[PDB]
């Protein structure tokens, strides 16, 4: 059994993304018979509003989960200790950022390894259990791989740059001085809809 090699670009998700993802240990979505989402942030760069954004969900008492890089934990430490302290969970988007498909096996373990170690030492969360492949770029290798490390794979079932369904998993930003007022309201809709806002943990409970 050689795995499969070939690239795939996360998009939401059809029979051959969703059984790759259910054997690999991956996810997209949480139960869709329950009015539980997710929200999420991915932190490769800073554009000065994260402060913001944690404002906003401190404030409304919403759990995310930011998928942070190794280029985030070192030149944003206090925004990282702020994650941990306001009770998000902190996620492994990778060292470098590069394609997981266009790296060996060896850089691959170091490029998740690095940042789970500096997540750890750093703020001393406990585990590092989720995944958020840089671009959604991914095979079936890299899925494998990374579940043998011990994580999950995280993709998102909605995202929102500007250029809801039950279970669905939100990819949000930070990006401009509106998304922390868009954010704000965006929670307040939805929970008046009947929505639950709850983190991965939940997720996997949730079964
Ligand atoms: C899926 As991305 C553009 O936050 O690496
Ligand atoms: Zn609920
Ligand atoms: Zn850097
Ligand atoms: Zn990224
Ligand atoms: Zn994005």
């Amino acid at each position: 059994m050689a795995y499969t090699n070939t690239p795939h670009n996360w998009g939401i998700a059809g029979k051959l993304y969703t059984d790759l993802l259910q054997k690999n240990g991956g996810f997209y979505l949480g139960d869709t018979k329950k009015k539980d989402i997710y929200l999420t942030f991915d932190n490769g760069y800073e554009n000065g509003y994260t402060g913001k954004i944690l404002d906003v969900l401190k404030e409304k008492k919403v759990p995310a989960t930011f998928f942070v890089t190794g280029h985030y934990i070192k030149t944003q430490k206090d925004l990282l200790l702020r994650m941990k302290d306001e009770g998000h969970i902190i996620g492994n988007h990778s060292w470098s950022h590069p394609d997981f498909t266009a790296v060996n096996d060896e850089k691959l373990r170091e490029e998740l390894t690095s940042v789970t170690e500096e997540i750890k030492k750093v703020t001393g969360q406990k585990e590092v259990k989720y995944v958020r492949p840089p671009r959604g770029v991914f095979s079936e290798r890299t899925l494998a791989l990374t579940k043998e490390m011990g994580y999950y794979n995280v993709f998102w079932s909605l995202a929102f740059l500007d250029w809801i369904h039950p279970g669905s998993i939100l990819l949000l930003h930070a990006i401009s001085k509106d998304n922390a007022e868009a954010l704000a309201k965006i929670i307040d809709d939805l929970r008046e809809k009947g929505y639950h806002f709850k983190s991965l943990d939940d997720l996997v409970k949730s079964n």
